[PDB]
């Protein structure tokens, strides 16, 4: 798969059983998902962005099953106004840039 | 060039004469640094981020350096925490996301 950037690299995913669409994000750590529910405990993290910080929950261990890709993540759940993959799953695709 | 993603894709940049460091972000739709003061005149414009807006400047038809390639593309200016490179600049490096 190679994907131009002419539009948002936007991709489907399945998380944690939900249907979502989420932005491949060379710019971002982690991962981040704004409208999900994740089950079991968390851990309290912050996350800093262009305009300011927000407070998040930190899911250990979260499968996501993202283009023809099965992977296990930490995930980040807070109010992000789009979800989005970051480097720590992009790394698991063998996501590269390329030019 | 291809590049991996298990560090920040970060790039050394000559914009408007002066070097920087920039980040190659596949989530950012418009190109912005925080350490540069560009010449001319500017629209007022905003961007909204992970935790919140700020207000920017856009500069139009600015050189930038980036790695081989010499492109223009409008430049927004403001307090963001990293230079960022986005999908504006890197459409014209034939920049893509592979896996
Ligand atoms: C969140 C996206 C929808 C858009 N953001 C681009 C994004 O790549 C920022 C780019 C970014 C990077 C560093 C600091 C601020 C913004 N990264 C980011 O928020 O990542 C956070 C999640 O993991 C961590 O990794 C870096 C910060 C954390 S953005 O910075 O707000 C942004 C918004 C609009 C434009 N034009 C350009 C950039
Ligand atoms: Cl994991
Ligand atoms: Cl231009």
């Amino acid at each position: 798969p190679q994907i131009t950037l002419w539009q948002r690299p936007l991709v489907t995913v399945k998380i944690g059983g939900q249907l979502r669409e989420a932005l491949l994000d060379t710019g971002a750590d982690d991962t981040i998902f704004e409208d999900i529910n994740l089950p079991g405990k968390w851990t309290p993290k912050m996350v800093g962005g262009i305009g300011g910080f927000m407070k998040v929950r930190q899911y250990d261990q979260v499968v996501i099953e993202i283009c023809g890709h099965k992977v296990t993540s930490p995930v980040l759940v807070g109010p992000t106004p789009l979800n989005i993959i970051g480097r720590n799953v992009l790394t698991q695709l063998g996501c590269t840039l390329n030019f």
